[PDB]
């Protein structure tokens, strides 16, 4: 019934498309809910894009689907603008990158000097890539593979070979090679030769020099893998050892392996480490720090609202992240300042006097460094003509002579609406005795029998006009014309107490009597209370076999079927 | 939108037809407002007509026009039935009564024998009539008219002549006469000649004798006029007054004519009365009552009422009337009995167990001997299929470690529909962990980093089936690791309390102080209060130049946007 937002269910995915690949299209989805259905813009890098006819860019029912995909003029991030009658929404971000692996440059590499016994740098400077390759060393022959021993180390950051210790066996020509692991595809990119030769012999057993080690700094969101390389120069082959400062590492770390790998990381990990490398000749340590951030989750959104005219709302967000978020609002895909009756605070907006232009939709975005997250919600204004059906005007009004009475009419409206009483044809300003609030309950005081009659009152606002009836009698009223007296007794003794009422002669007139605003039972069997002198105005009560629990305030009540008078007194039993 | 019992806005209402009149119809008015229109019946004496054809008895949009009214075949009790697919109902009664006045007998009047100097009677003995008629009394001529003096009266009850005293004057043929008073036409019938004859006679004056005299009882409804009559013979004319025995009557009324008028009757005029006869040569009194009674008037009536399948319902009636009137009920015009799961009892009306047929039109009628009065309403009972629109699931819940979260899950449905959880695909069957009461209400003790995930409640009865789902995530909770400590000292002391906390690493985390559970002010202007130790965790204040008020229970309040934490302490000043 026209009352639908474009609410979203599929917004655009992030997509890596390789390059030298076999496939021809990418595409990116976006889907709205919405009645009427909406319609579909597409932004890109922010400008507007012109959905020309099918010229490489083309919308396939609210899908992006670019044709023959390329770097040079594809790569960027899309968003999408679902668009309604009621209101327009936007969607999240989707970033389409590329994927390659370039060829190794052609030039020949220097020949590092060596001297046999001290050690060796072997850098292979890897070319242009997308994303991280896995480096490894190729010697002589094609293709050979150079042992993975505690001798060399090949760390997976730089890819140079770190040689300990140079031997005879060490003469050669080194090559490097870069393997790229992708969904799709695998490339392996292998380097010119680097013939390293070696001068005459000195060994000595020498302290260990770390040369490979991880950053002092090194920030890591929760849940993914760190890995912490250390290698140091040292003859014999040194030991690693890894520790935590200000902590334990858990035993499935505590190993002495040169990389010390953590599959996932949480906030108990946030501290520093130290790399030891130990022998028998010396020993160096170094320390680092590791830092755990998080990306904004919500915790409290707004939703649908229908309020009425003349009102006032207010609206609210929360996130949580490690690098606090901040929160900002956006009416119908555009930014919303603070400005006449919207009041926007730090993620809190206020209304008020909220007018029929306020309907709309709204959103809520909470950023920070590691991304963005969205809030949709819809707010509609509701204007009502004046209407009794849930609240008329009581029709029957029985009032007792000389007494107060009092009449509300609160009809449904929105705004609210005048009311003006009447009686009969006339038009009551108020007196002394009669009085209209401001509410409109209308108030009468000392009530006789010439006031009996049809009251109507009237509501209108720039909306409507509605109107209800009510009918007044008046009667006689209730009274007690004899209150009962003080008494004190043994427990078993007989007292009575009296009571007398007058009423109007057509309705009808009951007693009660309560024991400590207790009502007394009469017919329980064996009671201790018996009616007497009973007559139409006379309900005498007599106890009989007084217990301890009969002391206390005794309460006579008359009471017709419309009101009611009362009379106290109390009775001690020992 | 077919909600419209057949409600009335114009009913019958009695008449009376004079006979030899110069009309040809009558009418007989029946209106109801119905979507759809209702169909309207007619009942006649009780029997349903057979409305043929225009002979006679006719239909008008609901109206009942009768041809050729005659008493003979048409005077009776009309009722109006107007009945509806939703339901029917019966309107109040109609009585149509015709108005006549015949001709006198032709036989001759005896004549009556007179002594000169006592009383005599002279009666009329009307003939048929209908309404009451006014009397009047001619002699000899045609038209003469006897004078209205204190020696002759002439009743309006009887009509008969009360000659106080006989003498010569009197002589002559004595006829009666009455006339007709209609709102239409007045007719006046002459009776045949008496001639009275008088003999001898005496001379003394004597006691009087009352003869015409008020009955001993007289009912009359509140609004009549009622006219008491006294008359005695006596020589000379006596004088006649009217008291009243426990009371004393308006100044208006206290007059000495042998007729009291009261135009109007209330209930104070109920009592005893006194007429007496007085004069030189004695007196003499008659006593009589009056009773004054009323009509039912309803004192609280039903309305329309819509309630759902499987639902209790209770309703009542009342009125007032001086001969207590009694209350029964009407389904569809028909005389509801106690039956099943209705239970009627001289006036309130229970439902149990609601179902799909108790809807229809309902009626309350109140009736004593004076009249009886009616009283409409409809029930609608409905039937829903369960929906989460109004009341859905949290979207987001935020929950502590190691605590208890509770879930209702409560649709608006009619009958009450089955309710069964889940989390993702699998059926949570319940235990000491995970409890699911009959409410459908899901609460989770010892919440763990292994409870997130997506919940779904499904509700369905045999209407329809609907389901609702929610997110549930867990964080750490917020601790109060250091509390204040109680402390005493002088009216303008300085003294320093201390509040640690801890917290999840991702939430703000405020601390608030409460003097004796009143917020303590820091932005207050010359305050006492200054927040010292500002950190994350620490919120230390500090009291300057201390006052009496400031005594009192200290509460440190930490709190996040989810939970919070507090500690007390005491502190008293001199
Ligand atoms: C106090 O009462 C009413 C509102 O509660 C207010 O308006 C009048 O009465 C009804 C409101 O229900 C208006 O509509 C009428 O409804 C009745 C039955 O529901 C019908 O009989 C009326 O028939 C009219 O049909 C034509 C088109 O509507 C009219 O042109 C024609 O003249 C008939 O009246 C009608 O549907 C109704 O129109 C108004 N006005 C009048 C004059 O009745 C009412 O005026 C308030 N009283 C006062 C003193 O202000
Ligand atoms: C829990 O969720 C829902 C109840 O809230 C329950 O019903 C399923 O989902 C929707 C409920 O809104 C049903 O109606 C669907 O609505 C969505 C959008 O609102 C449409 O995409 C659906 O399209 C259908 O159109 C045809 C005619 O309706 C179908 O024949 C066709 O197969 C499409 O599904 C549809 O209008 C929906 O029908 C049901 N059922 C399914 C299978 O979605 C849902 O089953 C509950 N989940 C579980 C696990 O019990
Ligand atoms: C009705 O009479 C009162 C005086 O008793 C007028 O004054 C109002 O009284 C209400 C009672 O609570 C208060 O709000 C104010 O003292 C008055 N209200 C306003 C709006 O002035 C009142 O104005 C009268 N109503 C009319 C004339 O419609
Ligand atoms: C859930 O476990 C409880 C036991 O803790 C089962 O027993 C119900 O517990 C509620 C709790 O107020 C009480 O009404 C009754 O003790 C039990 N109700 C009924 C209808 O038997 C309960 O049945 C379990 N829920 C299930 C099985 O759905
Ligand atoms: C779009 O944005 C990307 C990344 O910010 C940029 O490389 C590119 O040059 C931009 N313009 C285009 C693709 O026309
Ligand atoms: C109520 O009205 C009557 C007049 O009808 C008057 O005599 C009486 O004093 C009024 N009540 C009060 C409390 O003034
Ligand atoms: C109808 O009722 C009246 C009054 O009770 C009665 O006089 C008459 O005979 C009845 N039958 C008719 C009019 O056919
Ligand atoms: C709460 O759960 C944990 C494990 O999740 C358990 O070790 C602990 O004892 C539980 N609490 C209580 C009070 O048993």
């Amino acid at each position: 019934q026209t009352t639908f937002g474009p609410v979203f269910e599929d917004q655009p995915l992030s997509v890596l498309f390789p390059e030298e690949s076999t496939e021809e299209q990418v595409l990116l989805a976006c889907r709205a809910r919405a009645s009427p259905p909406a319609t579909y813009r597409w932004k890109m890098n922010g400008t507007e894009m012109k959905l020309e006819p099918g010229s490489r860019h083309q919308l396939v029912g609210g899908n992006l689907v670019i044709m023959n995909p390329t770097k040079a003029q594809d790569a960027g991030v899309y968003q999408c603008l679902a668009s309604n009658p009621v209101g327009t929404v936007v969607s999240r971000e989707a970033i389409l990158r590329f994927g390659f692996l370039q060829e190794f440059s052609k030039e020949e590499r220097d020949p590092v000097k060596a001297h046999e016994g001290w050690g060796v740098m072997l850098p292979c400077n890897p070319p242009a890539h997308y994303p991280g390759l896995s480096y490894r060393w190729l010697l002589n022959e094609f293709p050979n593979f150079i042992p993975t021993d505690g001798r060399h180390f090949v760390s997976q950051t730089t890819g140079n070979l770190y040689i300990a210790r140079t031997n005879a066996s060490d003469l050669g020509n080194y090559s490097c090679l870069a393997t790229s692991h992708m969904d799709f595809s695998t490339k392996s990119v292998f380097s010119k030769f680097a013939q390293l030769n070696l001068a005459a012999e000195d060994t000595r057993l020498f302290a260990p020099s770390i040369k490979a080690r991880f950053p002092a700094e090194t920030y890591a969101l929760v849940g993914q893998q760190v890995t912490l390389e250390c290698f140091a120069f040292g003859n014999p082959v040194p030991r690693i050892k890894w520790r935590k400062v200000d902590g334990s590492l858990s035993p499935q770390w505590t190993t002495a392996e040169p990389t010390l790998q953590i599959p996932s990381v949480s906030f108990e990990d946030e501290g520093t480490y130290e790399c030891e490398a130990e022998n028998s000749k010396g020993r160096d340590t170094v320390q680092g720090r590791i830092i755990v951030q998080a990306q904004p989750e919500w915790l409290k959104v707004i939703s649908d609202t229908e309020a009425d005219i003349g009102s006032n709302l207010r609206w609210g967000c929360a996130a949580a992240g490690k690098p606090r978020p901040t929160v900002r609002w956006l009416r119908n895909g555009e930014p919303l300042a603070s400005q006449n009756r919207v009041e926007v605070l730090a993620g809190d907006l206020r209304f008020s006097k909220l007018s029929l232009e306020d309907s709309g939709m709204y959103q809520c975005v909470a950023e920070n460094k590691h991304g963005t997250i969205y809030a949709s919600a819809e707010l509609a204004v509701q204007a009502l003509a004046p209407d009794f059906r849930l609240n008329p005007v009581r029709r029957l009004i029985p009032a007792a002579r000389g007494g107060e009475i009092l009449i509300p009419c609160q009809p449904r409206a929105a705004p609210k609406a005048v009311v003006l009483w009447s009686k009969g044809t006339e038009i009551l300003v108020n007196s002394s005795r009669v009085t209209v609030t401001p509410d409109g309950t209308l108030i009468i005081r000392n009530i006789s029998r010439s006031d009996e009659g049809k009251y109507t009152c009237f509501a209108e606002n720039f909306m409507g006009k509605a109107n209800s009836t009510g009918i007044l009698s008046v009667r006689d009223a209730t009274k007690i014309t004899l209150a009962p007296s003080s008494a004190d007794i043994n427990l078993g003794d007989n007292l009575t107490l009296q009571c007398h009422a007058s009423h109007d002669p057509t309705m009808d007139l009951t007693f009660t009597w309560t024991l400590d605003d207790f009502p007394i039972d009469f017919d329980k069997p064996g009671g201790h209370y018996r009616r007497t002198n009973v007559k139409e105005t006379i309900g005498d009560l007599t106890i009989l076999n007084a217990q301890l629990r009969h002391g206390g305030k005794y309460t006579c009540m008359a009471q017709t079927v419309v009101d009611s008078a009362s009379k106290e007194a109390t009775v001690l039993v020992r």
